[PDB]
């Protein structure tokens, strides 16, 4: 078996091979169904989405015929829903009025379609709402009681708006513009960085849905809110500064907020009267860390939060009465009635605890029932902690008046506000999840009592629709076809769904599919194609898609895995190999999807003689808790077995493959793995390229790395064995072998980590090769290009071999 | 002729032999003081007290002069500790108390030795100024006229302490350490960064060196000083804040204030007076932008100051009457009150003004006699701007009454202020230079009417001390040896002298000289060998030195270069070359000076088998202001044609020399250069490694880039065609040519100009190599290992070849 070696481009030709084969907007998403109530029409509803038609993104609607030419197929139309000559991230709609409201660049916009007014056939001009506040307006939400309120923040704290009487109000004096940073470091309403960053979570605030009538004629709004106070966070600086709870350091102070607003009988504010707890966070919430998730249930009764302890191990969703929170009141004498005022029976109420051994994966999945019985609740949740899969609850908890008393004056212990499980039945079971997170949800039919959901039940490399009913959980049907990967969302009058999907041969595609009953049966579902949305871009004339391979494991599970062939296939040749890595938690990089968009240039490095692998280690998620915990504390430590091993298995199985001449490639926590893989397995991996590394955690945030490894000081062992920075002396003492590659201005994986790594490199005398991107394209055309021409004169060419 | 191609060693090897050949490897005595025994049956005439080492702190020690010696034998001096080591980087002393000062870590002590109380036979323990000030105290400094106060800065205000009584006192309250610097940016007797950098201007206040006696039996003690605003200055962060002032933008906005002290009989404070000027900085010199130099007439009669204007092409000397200041006073009656008490006879001196069509030099040579006739000032300075070589002129101006009158309400007008001058005459002259930078100064004896001096007359390669009359200037006596340059220092008393010398083949020595006339003339000298203060180390095996040598150009100056031949040179072999360069003003690489220690690895390289080149181009100093004026608004433009005129000169002399194979090197300006070479002539030069580089002259300080650019609306092509970072395209698309290296924290050169060069570079899809030095030791030997391997693979070795 002879070697092959890469044609030696020079730098000008590499370039130009890439502008050539170099020569993808946003598909269309936050889909929503509103009926047309025309019985004389030809449509039965409108469909309205975000999408990019190099365009802005923005509204769109569709009409959905109630029949269909079934030898033809069905094409909708986008027509543009506003009147244009930046982009709308996201917007809000309110079902009995038509109101839209949405963000777009600076300002805060409204329009008017679907209500009692009717459906417009022409673009709409968007309705500024107009304000007196200097800076920008953020996070706009209309209140569901009652559309003419809107709410937003600014300067880091709650304002409301009236749209039609165009009168504003801020709500909350928690933070001074003119103030900085440092002596300043309080937010209203605003999620902090590491809720954004590792928990999804991007409000603050959460508009009561429902209005309290007062007997004068007027009514009572309110707003749930955060109030956070970041003074014992730590700052840090990139070329001004912001919060960033490195871990085992103080995450900011948290508590809950209740604004209660009142309203005459002519829409004008009579008084605004900010409420806060009775007693402190701490002391009703014992051991939490994050508020991970909050909202009110659907008649506005309860508050509601998912909270967490620090370690990440114990869960708690817990009810919360508006009773709870009394007015922030100056006078300790006038305060001290209200107090008392407030019974003792009425308390948090934690509806339901959980705890694991491995850690909480938080999701978006929370449904509340309609309460049926004052002294109960009705809920679906999804949950790993049972079985180590993620599955469908339907729970009952008793909302009995706690044994502890305020009157007393002592405090609670932990169980004091704990409420009995009545039911909780297993909507779902086996061994595949449900997905709850990056939009996928449930949607629930109530009247014919099921539940759609996203799974991996057909198989952990493609995501399917699934419906199953949850008063008497039996077959759990699914709607999607197999041979794709699907992304779906649901109608939220359950007959219909629209579908993102794709497979490795062909690009995604978005389509619409009606549901449907047999007469004798509402419980039993079937669906029809009923019209394209997104037609797909049809299969990349010049992209060879890999072939999804997998093998058996010495460490029990089955690892999935990609590999490219190199173009044009010699045969008695053995070929230069690069792994390909992400390697951490949160991501499957193999599955049945389109790859040839994101990584396009694997299969450019496989028609240059390439063999480009990509593996998915234990850790990885779509494959249930007890595989994703395989390296809890263990971080770095198993990554690298998994990836050597799934390269031997395709060595002996193919020959083409040479195991002298491997690189590694990663970005992130790949870049970290591919910096693990040099100092580690320096026998089989020749060069690593290490991309915007990881290489010492406690330079890392809380969220992210207290919850795989804990809290520094309880393991650092662990912390130190996975840090490669302090590890710098493991690395080879020959050049050309390790590349770090590193932007200046990163706000996640700060640049202090390849500083660090650099300045103990020096310490142990090792080599390195750097590159830096200062601040776009041309970056990454650079990084491409010397990428490539790194492979080859460091790996793949004839000089690459004679270099040694 | 064969090409001869280096030993690929290995990275390991390399550490190896670097580590091998750096195994066999201190401040020499310095800022030497004579003081007389006075005692004549003793032995000994002097005692000379110096600032030496020996991996030790940097202290004070003593020796004794001989009144005699054996001049047969070879006197060593021994060095006695002055200090008992604690439970210096430089000192003050007071003459009649025998008083030291200085800081040593956190503290200022102060001991006696050689005044009344007598000379010390054994270490005296230092004793601690007790202090209330919470930071640190920087620049302590004993006041003249009374050895028991001292005057310190401290947060950027000064302050005085009475060492016997203990008494402490804040002077100026301009500055609050509380406060951030974003708001609080004025300093009080401190020298802001542009005139510590580009200046060496490290002071900004100046005792009296004269009591004012009061009735009461008291005193009144001055302390003149610079007062800075730097609010409109432009700010720096890198990995706390900077005021640097960027070319074409503000700097400081300056003033002269006045700090009259008041002591009682008993040296107790009754009072302390800040005194501002009587009209403002601006209205009194005007066109002033730098205050260079400054301190006070030896009678302490008037203050003196070196005042330079924006360009650096006008320089005038000032004297200033403590008359001038008028007590702060923020209520207006008493103010104008104040104005009107001051006489109109009262007014700036402008003693001398000169002007250039290149640029001042600013230097430590001024030298005041005493004052005879109330009416005139006599003095000794330094200029280039009458023949173009810097030489020592005596001047006598006269001090008439101005014709501007305060009380006429007007403006001065710009040549009000300035003195006819009586006489001119020229102590020196010829084409060379008098040396008046880094130490190197005059040393007048007033009783003999000689100025020592140093100088570039013998050769523009050797420093040497000379003598001559001031009175009759003609001979000029050479007090030191040929084939050495010199460093010197005179007694105060003008019978001794100390020489630091070396040479190309030699280490530094450091040598005492006794210094007499012949009996029947006093004006003539001569010098005699009276001790060694410092011995060789001897010439070390490993090093072989340089030759230097020289060419005549065809701009039409003799230019000088050093040459390292290869070590075991072969016939009919052709070598890889190595030029290294700094090539920028203010410095001259070429001279016959030990270069065995900075520039050892320079050796290492021709021990490798490189050939090894330094040329001086014109712009280098030590050679007159009309060569250092050649790149005046054309930097970046006219060096490397010196550097290749040179380089070719040695080829068609030396065949030894394989034009096909020259890299570069240097840094700072040398990292600059090497960035223009590679750019500018592609063809000669293979790599570039260029270190700490300025890339962009509107990203360099005013004091530096202005004096020899001008402001860049003056110069919109010299700014471009001279800024690397404008002309990424014309870089090489090539990669292993160009290297660049950088540290992280460096706050003269900063990290912006590589990182903008590399936004540059990126944008141009220009290929590049990068290494880092993110904050030691360590640093410098892998910056060693790095650039040898470096050189190796892509320069020197067989692979480099083949590589192309
Ligand atoms: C890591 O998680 C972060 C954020 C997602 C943060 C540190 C990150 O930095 N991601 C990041 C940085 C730079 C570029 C990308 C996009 N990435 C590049 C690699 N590409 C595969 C590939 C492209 C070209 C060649 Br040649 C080989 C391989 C996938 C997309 C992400
Ligand atoms: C430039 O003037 C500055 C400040 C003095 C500011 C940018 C500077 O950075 N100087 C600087 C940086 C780093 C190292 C030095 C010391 N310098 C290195 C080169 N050396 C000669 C030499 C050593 C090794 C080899 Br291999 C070849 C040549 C002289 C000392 C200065």
């Amino acid at each position: 078996l002879e070697p092959f070696y890469v044609e030696r481009y020079s730098w000008s030709q590499l370039k130009k091979l890439l502008a050539d084969t170099r020569k993808m907007a946003k598909a269309p998403h936050d889909f929503m169904f509103v009926k047309r109530n025309d019985p004389d029409g030809p449509h039965s509803d409108r469909i309205y989405y975000l999408a990019m038609s190099n365009r802005e993104n923005t509204l769109f609607y569709s009409e959905i015929p109630k029949t269909i030419n079934r030898a033809a197929v069905l094409m909708l139309s986008w027509k543009p829903l506003l009147d244009l000559f930046v982009g709308i991230a996201s917007y809000d709609y309110h079902q009995g009025s038509g109101t839209f409201l949405f963000q777009a660049g600076s300002g805060i916009y409204h329009v008017k379609d679907g209500g009692p007014q009717g459906f417009t056939q022409q673009p709409l001009r968007p309705n500024l709402v107009e304000t007196s506040c200097p800076n920008i307006r953020m996070d706009p939400k209309l209140c569901p009681a009652d559309p003419d309120w809107i709410a937003f923040i600014h300067s880091n704290d709650i304002w409301i708006s009236n749209i039609v009487t165009r009168e504003e109000r801020r709500l909350t004096y928690v933070h001074n513009e003119l103030a900085n940073m440092e002596e300043d470091a309080r937010s209203a309403g605003v999620a902090t960085f590491v809720l954004q960053e590792e928990f999804d979570r991007y409000s603050g605030y959460w508009w009561c849905p429902k209005a309290e009538t007062t007997p004068s004629g007027g009514k009572i709004l309110r707003i749930l809110y955060e109030e956070n106070d970041e003074s014992e966070v730590e700052i840090i600086h990139v070329t001004d500064s912001f919060r960033y709870p490195k871990t085992g350091t103080a995450n900011p102070k948290v508590t809950f907020k209740m604004s209660e607003i009142m309203i005459d009988a002519e829409g004008r504010i009579i008084d605004v009267i900010d409420k806060e707890l009775i007693q402190p966070f701490e002391i009703l919430f014992e051991g939490v860390e994050y508020i991970a998730r909050a909202g009110w249930t659907p008649e506005g009764k309860y508050a509601w939060s998912i909270l967490l302890d620090r370690s990440q191990t114990r869960l708690q969703i817990v009810l919360i009465s508006p009773e709870l929170f009394i007015p922030v009141e100056d006078d300790v004498m006038e305060r001290q009635r209200l107090i008392e005022s407030v019974p003792d029976s009425v308390t948090p109420l934690i509806i339901y605890e959980e705890t694991t051994d491995i850690w909480i994966n938080i999701h978006d999945i929370f449904h509340v029932f309609p309460q049926s019985h004052e002294e109960e609740i009705e809920f679906i949740f999804a949950s790993e902690c049972k079985t180590g899969f993620r599955h469908l609850y339907k729970i009952t908890s008793i909302l009995k008046e706690s044994k502890y008393k305020r009157s007393s004056g002592g405090l609670p212990a932990p169980s004091d506000f704990k409420c009995p499980i009545k039911e909780e039945i297993a909507i779902t079971s086996g061994e595949w999840e449900v997905l709850g997170r990056h939009g996928s949800n449930i949607q629930v039919d109530e009247v014919r009592r099921l539940v759609y959901f996203e799974g991996t039940k057909d198989s952990p490399l493609e995501h399917h629709l699934y419906v199953v009913s949850y008063v008497n959980p039996g077959e759990v049907t699914r709607l999607t076809d197999r041979g794709y990967s699907h992304s779906c969302c649901i109608s939220q009058h359950c007959d219909f769904f629209i579908s993102k999907y794709s497979n490795q041969k062909n690009p995604h595609c978005v389509s619409l599919y009606k549901l449907s009953s047999p007469e004798d049966d509402p419980t039993c579902k079937t669906k029809e194609f009923w019209a394209t949305i997104l037609d797909s871009a049809g299969p990349l004339p010049d992209y060879t898609p890999p072939e999804i391979f997998s093998f058996e494991s010495t460490t029990g599970f089955t690892l999935y895995g990609m590999l490219y062939k190199p173009h044009d296939l010699q045969p008695g040749k053995k070929y230069p190999t690069v792994l390909f890595i992400y390697g951490g938690p949160q991501v499957q990089l193999v599955n049945n999807r389109f790859k040839g968009v994101k990584y396009f240039r694997l299969n450019t490095l496989a028609s240059l003689g390439y063999v480009v692998v990509v593996i998915d280690n234990r850790g990885s998620c779509h494959r249930g808790l007890k595989f994703e915990g395989a390296f809890k504390y263990k971080m770095g430590q198993i990554e690298i077995d998994d990836q050597v091993e799934g390269l031997q298995y395709l060595a002996s199985r193919y020959d083409f493959i040479d195991l002298d001449r491997v690189g590694i490639h990663g970005w992130s926590y790949g870049g970290y793995l591919s910096l693990m893989a040099l100092m580690q397995r320096s026998d089989i991996f020749r060069v690593a390229i290490a991309g915007a590394p990881v290489t010492l955690w406690i330079f890392y945030d809380t969220g992210y790395t207290e919850r795989y490894m804990g809290h520094p000081d309880q393991n650092e062992q662990g912390y130190y064995l996975g840090s490669v920075a302090m590890q710098a002396e493991k690395f080879p003492s020959e050049p050309n072998r390790l590349l770090l590659l590193h932007g200046f201005l990163d706000e996640n994986v700060h640049f202090a980590h390849t500083s660090i790594l650099l300045s103990f490199l020096v310490r142990a005398g090792k080599p390195y090769d750097l590159q830096i991107y200062p601040q776009v394209p041309e970056s990454g055309e650079h990084y491409e290009l010397h990428l490539l021409h790194y492979l080859q004169e460091n790996l793949g060419s004839r000089i690459a071999a004679l270099k040694v």
